[PDB]
């Protein structure tokens, strides 16, 4: 009966995968060919969420040691690296905000200022996520800007117009206002990186072999000139993206289905909502000393995180320079310092006498570490590291050199045939692992042929570059996409189905502009320069 | 204004203490002096409990940089080692066995075969824990025996005979039965590690030092003498400790209301008391497909546990030599493994037809991760971290070859008076670091010293090589009272003044035992022999 199928499937494929994909393994000798089973058979659980994804992301630990590719002890340690701590810590930040009730403050000027209608109110929360996410990580920005969300939404439900969850071990389903706004937040923070070289570490990355590779290059990845490229096709494609959202989930252009929830909000926001919320605002009260310490807390991180060797004026880095400090001491500071001030500075009537009533009680500080190990979702320590030591092995065995090698082969297409194709291979490869290392991979390879062929190395480099960092697909593709997985829970069918759109328009703008704009930045784009014919008569 | 620091003195302490250590950095000038200050200022927070320890422990990150000591990226892959690893995987197979009801059972087997007294069943557990912590790891044996405690103790409250918890954002304050439990648990463990080679690896650290730097030495420190040599006196201070830890939490020969409590347990429970557990055992089914699947997971966990590269035989780990396997492979296997399978096994009805209806539905797994987030202590990553990355910041900084450098002068001594202020400088030295460390900060200075004078060098070797394990006083000590410290909410100042007997019977035992029973093994070991006189003199 296929109603076995229908009930079992799940025991079928962890069953079957590891036996189907064996023949890798065995009909090969190398090394390599071991770690290539590895990931083919995580991809495939990824995929289908056969187990949990942080029970999948356990794997390496007890597969590398066996393989023979890395020891015990080194690959538990590629866990818990750096930048994860700066992830957790961020995350404890978030929290913070959330326990003192200044989200709602936050969420109720935005509602004043902009007006109460869903749609306006998306916009302008995509446009102010992508302006963010141009100066900073992308991972800071969502985890800043999910509390946000979550209270505008709770306003909204509270007005009537949605519903936050369907109506009922399992978590309760996401709506599908709740997956527009958080798919938005999370998308918009990928695409804003790309704008400026500080925006992502890939910028950097690649910018760094650029020049490493090539010297004495006439063109220049100029601070300026890089914003002057990328601007604006990172705007068109924004403004692309925010329409498609709105079109899949809230009916944009269809008033058959869909359209009743947004015409009654618009109907009634005229006067009861404008009545209302000022209101509300009213009832808060003035802004409280608590509320006061923690802005004044997370002001002071963020402005930390900017002025770390930004590259066009000195960093704090620069001084204390003795060791390598990276951007895990502020978010850290940040944390603990929660801890150790107080909330009240009410006991201050001993001292000064002037004050009648007595705390009677030990002062509580911002926050308390109950609240912080009940919501924390600490999966995310799993998946993360998994993709980090998944990486590194990967470096280790000698796969990414097989990768690389056998992508030479594209010589025989056509320029702008190379180009699409090009673009192709750099996303299909960045869906599966970190973006960094995805461009470390596929650089070299792409000077060299660039060189082997005769043509200018920027025209390849740079659509490749930016399009390393289009991934919208599973939750372990970026960093924000498993954020947002974890803080709402969103499954994977449904993410992969909303993000078949961006990564067609991604492709078509990215193309276009290229071939198009690319000209005017960069006038010698087309032609073959002069130190190219030099290198090329070097190698 | 008594009242005041009657309120607000943990706040008080956060803010005076460092301005008043500041001058260890301001006076002195090496790094080690900066590594001091930082080491008494973590170690004063630990013992007051100003913060949660949690929170202490994150301070390394963002001290060590600073400082210029070590990068930032080191620093945090220093936490989660290994170890820790192995920690966190214990915990979560802990749990998989409390979800299934298999405690209960064996508690209630438990109880059928001692005979429910509280006194002979503490008596046997204490027994019990000792024997299986000869063999295996300490932290393992305390996440083994935790729940069956809590079961135990479930299962007396039911009869009536005591309370588990006072009366009422706090967790609960424990009473003081169970304060008892948990803490012979942990300190029996702690206790029989010392027993064999096998037990720990401070055992191994020491034998492996000694042997290193005195080959041609006639004494062997093989397997069988030195478990010949450490049984006795194990058994001796196992007892006493017993004795001790029934004194101060019940009254054994004082008439108080603890006594009352105990002695009339023995009225009511005589015959009642037997016939109402059989019948509760009775009352539970026989086992099922998933216990008796859960117990061979466990069974074969401990055994290759057991069996990795002992001494006495040839190990797994030899084999698979190209990596070192180094023992975390079992656990994260075990707990995949976990996820991996079913529990009913009743699909298979569709194929064979016996009868009985179709599950109609996913089968469920042998355990769920909503159920792991809830109940693992998260925190005692960064608590478990902390030690290892300060130990290695101590390393690095130079602390510890200035440690070794003070604890030359202490020659001019006799010969007893020596041996007594070694231990107890041992002792001392452990209670705010990893065991391992001080054994390779203090093995050596000593080994050179007993050189110098005209001393066996195992007649001081050996004590102290014991007695660097005899922690009993902070949770930052040994992993077993963390673990401890955790599962049951246990505040500092009772473990603090529980720990007052062990060390003082420990200290006596070994003092006593070592200079009579000693010269049984090992005869010749006042005498200074031949091979020792060759080594000094070729120096
Ligand atoms: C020494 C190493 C190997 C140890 C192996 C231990 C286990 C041995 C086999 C135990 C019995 C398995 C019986 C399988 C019968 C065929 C499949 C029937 C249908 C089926 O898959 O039903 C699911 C059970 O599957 C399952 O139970 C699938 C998992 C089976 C065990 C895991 C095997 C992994 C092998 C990995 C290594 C491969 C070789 C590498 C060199 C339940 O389906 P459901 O949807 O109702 O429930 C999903 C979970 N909740
Ligand atoms: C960040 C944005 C700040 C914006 C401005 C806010 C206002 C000023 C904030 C700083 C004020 C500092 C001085 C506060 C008054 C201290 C009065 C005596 C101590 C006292 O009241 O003790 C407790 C408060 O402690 C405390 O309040 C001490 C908290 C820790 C202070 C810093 C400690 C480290 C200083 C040295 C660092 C560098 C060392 C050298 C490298 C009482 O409260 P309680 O004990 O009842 O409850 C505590 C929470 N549970
Ligand atoms: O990829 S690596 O771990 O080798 C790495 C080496 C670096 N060497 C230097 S300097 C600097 C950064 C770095 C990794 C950074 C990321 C790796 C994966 C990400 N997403 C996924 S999956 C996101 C980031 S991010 O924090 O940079 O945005
Ligand atoms: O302490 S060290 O990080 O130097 C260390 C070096 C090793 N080099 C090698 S091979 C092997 C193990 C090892 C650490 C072991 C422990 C360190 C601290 C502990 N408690 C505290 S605080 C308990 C242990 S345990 O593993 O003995 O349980
Ligand atoms: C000596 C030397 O380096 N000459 C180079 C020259 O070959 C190259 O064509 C030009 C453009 O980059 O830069 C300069
Ligand atoms: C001479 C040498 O290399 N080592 C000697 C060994 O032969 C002798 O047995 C021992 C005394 O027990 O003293 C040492």
């Amino acid at each position: 009966c296929s109603n076995f199928f229908a009930n079992h499937w799940k025991g079928l494929v962890v069953f079957l995968v590891p036996l189907l994909c064996l023949p890798v393994m065995l009909l090969n000798e190398g090394a390599e060919f071991r770690c290539m089973y590895l990931l083919l058979v995580m991809a495939i659980f990824w995929v289908t969420e056969a187990l949990p994804l942080y029970v999948t992301s356990m794997i390496p630990i007890v597969a590398f040691p066996i393989m023979g590719i890395m020891s015990s002890d080194q690959t538990c340690r590629l866990y818990f690296k750096d930048t994860l701590v700066m992830f957790m810590g961020g995350i404890m930040v978030a929290l913070a905000v959330e326990y003192c009730n200044l989200h709602k403050r936050l969420a109720l000027r935005v509602i004043q200022i902009v007006g109460c209608s869903p749609r306006r109110l998306h916009f302008g929360l995509i446009m102010v996520t992508m302006f963010l996410s141009m100066w900073i990580s992308n991972a800071a920005c969502t985890a800043m800007m999910c509390p946000i969300i979550q209270a505008v939404l709770e306003e909204l439900q509270a007005q009537g117009v949605c519903k936050i969850n369907h109506e009922p071990d399992e978590p309760p389903y996401p709506t599908k206002i709740t997956l527009c706004y958080y798919l938005g937040i999370a998308y918009a923070s990928s695409l804003g990186g790309c704008g400026t070289i500080i925006g992502t570490a890939t910028n950097l990355t690649f910018k760094g072999i650029y020049e490493a590779r090539f010297k004495n290059s006439t063109e220049q990845m100029d601070f300026p000139t890089f914003m002057f490229y990328s601007v604006p096709s990172m705007l068109v494609y924004t403004l692309l993206t925010f329409v498609f959202l709105q079109w899949h989930f809230m009916g944009l252009w269809r008033p058959k289905s869909k359209e009743a929830q947004e015409v009654q909000r618009g109907r009634e926001g005229a006067d009861v909502a404008k009545k209302v919320i000022d209101q509300r605002y009213k009832d808060l009260g003035p802004m409280s000393i608590h509320e006061i310490q923690v802005m004044i807390l997370f002001i002071f991180m963020v402005v930390m995180y900017f002025t770390r060797k930004p590259g066009i004026f000195l960093g704090w880095a620069d001084l204390l320079n003795s060791k390598d400090i990276r951007n895990s001491m502020p978010t850290i500071f940040v944390v603990v310092m929660c801890f150790m001030l107080p909330a009240n500075y009410a006991f201050l009537r001993y001292c000064t006498r002037r004050g009648g009533p007595v705390p009677t009680g030990p002062t509580p500080s911002l926050i308390t570490w109950k609240f912080i190990q009940t919501k924390v979702p600490w999966g995310l320590v799993f998946l993360l590291g998994g993709g980090f030591a998944l990486a590194e092995g990967s470096k280790q065995s000698g796969m990414a050199k097989l990768i690389g090698n056998a992508l030479i082969g594209l010589k025989v297409l056509p320029n702008s045939v190379l180009l699409l194709v090009v673009i192709l291979v750099a996303v299909f490869l960045t869906a599966f692992s970190s973006n960094v290392a995805i461009a470390n991979i596929i650089i070299p390879v792409l000077a060299e042929m660039s060189l082997a062929i005769e043509i200018h190395p920027l025209y390849l480099i740079l659509p490749a570059g930016l399009a390393c960092s289009m991934a919208f697909h599973l939750p372990v593709s970026t960093p924000p996409n498993a954020l947002v997985a974890g803080y709402a829970n969103i499954r994977t069918k449904d993410m992969a189905i909303a993000g078949i759109g961006p990564t067609i328009i991604t492709i078509i703008t990215l193309f276009v502009f290229c071939q198009t704009w690319g000209l005017v930045v960069y006038p010698n784009l087309n032609s073959f320069p002069e130190w190219a014919q030099i290198y090329a008569a070097a190698a």
